[PDB]
């Protein structure tokens, strides 16, 4: 059986497995790439990646998400008493560990957050397992490079809970490393820096890679940047048309929000590709259908502040790394949010015109590279 990489991400998931010589990122059942890193549950059932995410609106209180923030922290961790006050769903103490305390099948449930990563890790297994058509045993699983040992460990631990024999967790710059060859260079010094913009987290990882052998030279960024910043922009923006144009303020009601802000990220995703997208939300607010569009000039000024902002993490890494940006070898992009026409451009400007690598979809080159190291490790 071959083993598999999986990209356990803080907003979204991907698994690839290496065979034939190539790497192939597998879809899910609704024929996506990716999978969103949530679980629900119903008074009937468990539903994990986008069965939890569509019914988010729907269930606000038993719907988790975000359980990579919680993932090796204690209970008492700043991290965790900040982050709380943001989510719709319970997190409790237990001995000094979190747990998200939900409804499920009638009764009161509090899971550990490796617990619920496992769940995701599970679907991600049996995503796997349906394009193989066998049963996967070995992975490789992935972790942010400021990961220390305890959530490396909590990471770990969800893997076997899952079913998997966790072959190695890397971190995951290294793998997108892996997923452009750059592991293979020979002796002498090759400067990468991996530019990852995702659903919910900013990285900026500076890699020395001499002989096959990575060093973490310098990390930068924000954990609490990425697209659902982007989303949020466009939420404020159509909340507004909505006032304007019904005379209503749509900001209160919990569903609708939520209703808007996920034609807001699908809206966005369309704007990476086309310079004008459509919304179109049936029942928006009181019977009120909301159908609009926005172009991407809009949509790039509304989140020019927030495009912008991601260029100082790449000066302070530079700084710290003691590197001028002309010895930077590669720059690779990585996150979905990287897709983002208006994202490139910063970074290429601010690296003097230099090639972006951008062949393997960003939202999957952690995955690709997990899975040829999957393989590696299983010889
Ligand atoms: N084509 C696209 N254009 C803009 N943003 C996108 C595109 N595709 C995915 N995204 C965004 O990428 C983010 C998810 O990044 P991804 O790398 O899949 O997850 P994670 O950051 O959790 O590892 C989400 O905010 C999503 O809306
Ligand atoms: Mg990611
Ligand atoms: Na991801």
């Amino acid at each position: 059986a071959a083993a598999i990489g999986i990209d356990l991400g803080t907003t979204y998931s991907c698994v690839g497995v290496f065979q034939h010589g190539k790497v192939e990122i597998i879809a899910n059942d609704q024929g996506n790439r990716t999978t969103p890193s949530y679980v629900a549950f119903t008074d009937t059932e468990r539903l994990i990646g986008d069965a939890a995410k569509n019914q988010v609106a729907l269930n606000p209180q038993n719907t988790v998400f975000d359980a990579k923030r919680l993932i090796g922290r204690k209970f008492g961790d700043p991290v965790v008493q900040s982050d709380m006050k943001h989510w719709p769903f319970q997190v409790i103490n237990d001995g000094d560990k979190p747990k998200v305390q939900v409804s499920y099948k009638g009764e009161t449930k509090a899971f550990y957050p490796e617990e619920i990563s496992s769940m995701v890790l599970t679907k991600m297994k049996e995503i796997a397992e349906a394009y193989l058509g066998y049963p996967v045993t070995n992975a490789v699983i992935t972790v942010p490079a400021y990961f220390n040992d305890s959530q490396r460990q909590a990471t770990k631990d969800a893997g076997v809970i899952a079913g998997l024999n966790v072959l190695r967790i890397i971190n995951e710059p290294t793998a997108a490393a892996i997923a452009y060859g750059l592991d293979r260079t020979g002796k002498g010094e090759r400067n990468v820096l991996i530019f990852d913009l995702g659903g919910g987290t900013f990285d900026v990882s500076i890699l020395t890679i001499d002989d096959g052998i990575f060093e973490v030279k310098a990390t930068a960024g924000d954990t609490h940047l990425g697209g659902e910043d982007f989303d949020n922009r466009l939420v404020n923006h159509f909340v507004e048309e909505f006032k304007r144009k019904h005379k209503k303020d749509i900001s209160q009601n919990k569903r609708a929000v939520r209703r808007l802000r996920t034609a807001c990220e699908r809206a966005k995703r369309t704007l990476s590709s086309s310079t004008q997208a459509s919304l179109e939300i049936d029942s928006l607010f009181e019977g009120i259908d909301f159908y609009t569009s926005i172009t991407r000039a809009r949509f790039e000024e509304l989140c020019s502040d927030l495009f912008r902002s991601t260029l100082e993490p790449v000066e302070k890494a530079l700084r710290d790394a003691k590197l001028d940006k002309a010895q930077i070898h590669d720059l690779v992009l990585v996150g979905g949010s990287t897709r983002i026409p208006k994202v490139q451009k910063l970074l290429q400007d601010f690296f003097n015109g230099r090639d972006l690598n951008k062949s393997i979809n960003p939202d999957e080159a952690v995955a690709y590279g997990a899975a040829v190291q999957a393989a590696i490790l299983m010889g």
